[PDB]
């Protein structure tokens, strides 16, 4: 139950990727899934477990911070933060999708040539039963309640009554008891993270690694180096320009990125994601409201993956893609689900949904054919997109934090 | 709202059994069900109510006990406890199933998938709030243990807002935990009504069936487990100090609820309160009475030892006498866990036939099986009551060690 | 399916059914990808196959007929 | 009646067999005592009847289906 720290993870990752990629090439991809996968799941299981307390509890406490600003500000900032990162991510994806040209081996052209309310999703933010909210998953209505509770607690402490001021403290302390308690567990889990990481990208490399070959591999290039370029050229440029030291950042954010990459789930890593912001030294009044509202509002990933994948399809059915009018489709994709990009496999869904809009429906058996290739590579393209999202989540936090 | 104590229960039980057995013989078994049953339910209702808080709350507090051992030990022990009780229960059932020979009047012979890992991963909930909300004992178990261990570690925090709140929560949780034991007696004041009404109906609607060759399975169960109590548990209570008759004294109410509620987990409030008043610490009984209710096999091993025989012998088969075990062991081992639900015994008995090669389709397999189903409730009462006796026995012995 | 090859689109069905036997099930999103391409061309490949069947039906008739 | 005796013959044993007795000889007694009594009493010769009705009875027994 001992041994080296987060190199133990990197030992799992590299050793897993190799042993999986090998094992699936020789076809045992199924056998890897029935024997290895469940140790990879038990890691994501334990992390999921925490996500509800550790957010709810942390954000009641995180409304002990100055409520009118801080939770009125920052929200305004961190919103506008993602606007100007996602903008850069879009043009970094397009200019990666021209750089690599994934549409040469297919080359197989088929003609063609050719509903969200929002208001009934805005009203969903406000839960009608916070107990159920928590119980039955749900991040973005639990966010709204916790903020509204901790603000209300703040106001109870300033009550001239001192039974009220009394109990007010009791609750908020007891809630912070939980909040803290969960961060304690998040390391208990992390001691199983090398087993978890090894077992996860063992399977994910067996069952979708072999596919990363040929013209399919030419999308994985323009994703993986396309986001590698989002880290270095967009985030570090923002960390440099806002004090906070770029390399000291990766130092602290090591474990949140290696979990985001492997769990492939934005929200499913928030316990680790948040604990890195504690140990980094941000206050709960920020990170408890910018790391969850990040996981569900962040578009850096989907803007960069449905920039190069939108190209692949448009170019594989042998189309112009209105080069430099890529954006018209890439922007409208992001904007169709600005929010709710946290779920794993979500990228594939919007990509399909765009085709409904493009006019090329998934029925057209060659549209469906090309799309199915992306689907044989989606998991690899999902890992990188989430890891670059949760890097972008902490970058957004640590910059806004080191302001307000 | 007053009157005598737990003799009031025994007044209900004997008076009910009689008035029900009488009333169903004269056919009003349905009328008993529409008039009596709902007072018998209201008892099981109120007990169920508590089961979640009283377990969750108690076990966060029960991780105030020394975590690395205690919740690392005992677990190792109480596991190995049930191994060596279930072993004895198996051979006590087989040697009860030969002693009584339930397969004479029939005599009517006809020819003739669990992953575990995807049930192990189910132990870890993905949302503790839901866990609690939507029933679920054995993932709530895992959380509470992990929480109270985490709280322990918060108290040893050099910070003293942290050390502060840490206390607040754990105290507040113990507020609840305790609060529930308070209710468990409030309920118990309705236990004579509850008991009377329950085994009134259960004796009306399945008592009349306890006749003939069917009765010859009820013999080898009821005296077969009566012999588990006396010869296996008292032998273990004697051999570990704790006084056998002073044990039944204290465990009176948990057994009379387990027998009548027929539900292992559905009695844990009373089961646990008997372990408080017995004097075991929460650090043990909060982890061995729920992990007992779901891991305990003493009952199913003894009921699908004699019922497995009844069917194999009623379709007129050898039953490979002395190779009973091959089937009886494989039954227990198919659901080592999750034997807590009422009626579960019938399910595995059926599931065994899938494995034996005699599928429930064969209209005489299905015929014999249906007789057991007209007697299952009587055979379930005894099996659960001997399970929850075995649960406390396991607790009080391990407790009086670690 | 020695028999019951008469229905239109049948060819695609067996082609899929073979993959069940080959060991490459239609779930594997690149198996399903290639198969889908054939499905975007099946009607063209079906016309020719049926016309050569009914030519073979009459050839079979006129030869056996000119015997018995 | 190879299959029907395999899949339900073995069951014709014990108290179950005691219903098969009172059916099979109970109807054997319907033939002889009720039908032949009516065939005798209406001319038509009883044994010349079974002669002719041999095949309809051995199909009814085995097809187990009146209309079939």
């Amino acid at each position: 139950i001992e041994y080296p720290v987060l190199q133990k993870i990197l030992i799992g990752l590299i050793l897993g990727a190799i042993v999986g990629l090998i094992l699936g090439h020789y076809g045992y991809a199924h056998a890897v899934h029935t024997y290895v996968k469940p140790f990879g799941d038990l890691f994501v299981r334990l992390l999921k477990m925490l996500v509800m307390p550790i957010v709810f509890a942390s954000l009641v406490v995180g409304a002990a911070s100055i409520s009118p600003a801080r939770l009125g500000r920052v929200g305004v900032k961190i919103v506008v933060y993602y606007l100007l990162t996602s903008a850069f991510a879009v043009t970094l994806g397009i200019i990666m999708a021209r750089l690599f040209n994934p549409g040469a081996g297919i080359h197989l052209a088929v003609g063609g040539q050719q509903a969200p309310p929002l208001v009934h999703i805005l009203l969903d933010i406000v839960p009608t039963n916070p107990f159920g909210a928590l119980a039955n998953g749900q991040v973005l209505p639990t966010i709204f309640f916790a903020i509204i509770l901790g603000i209300a607690i703040t106001y109870l402490m300033n009550s001239e009554n001192e039974k009220v001021r009394k109990s007010a403290e009791t609750l908020l302390d007891a809630i912070n008891g939980l909040a803290e308690a969960m961060y304690k567990i998040v390391n208990g889990v992390m001691q199983y993270a090398p087993i978890g990481v090894f077992a996860l990208i063992a399977y994910v490399m067996a069952e979708q690694g072999v596919h990363v070959v040929g013209e399919l591999a030419k999308v994985t290039a323009a994703v993986y180096v396309g986001l590698t370029l989002q880290i270095l050229l967009v985030y570090f440029v923002l960390l440099k320009i806002y004090g906070i030291d770029p390399i000291s950042f990766i130092k602290h954010a090591k474990d949140a990125m290696l979990t985001a990459f492997v769990t492939r789930s934005s929200s499913g890593t928030l316990p680790v994601t948040m604990r890195v912001a504690k140990e980094m030294g941000i206050s709960e009044g920020i990170y408890s409201f910018t790391l969850p509202l990040g996981a569900t509002i962040n578009m850096d990933g989907t803007a960069l993956y449905q920039g190069v994948c939108t190209f692949f399809i448009a170019n594989a059915l042998g189309s112009h893609l209105t080069v430099g009018q890529q954006l018209t489709i890439v922007l409208t994709a992001v904007l169709a689900s600005i929010g709710t990009a946290g779920v794993p496999g979500a990228g594939a869904i919007m990509l399909a949904m765009v085709l409904h809009s493009v006019g090329l429906p998934l029925t057209d058996p060659n549209v469906a054919a090309a799309y199915a290739m992306i689907l044989g590579i989606d998991a690899i393209l999902d890992m990188g997109a989430t890891m670059v999202n949760v890097t972008g989540d902490l970058t957004g936090t640590a910059i806004v934090a080191k302001t307000e």
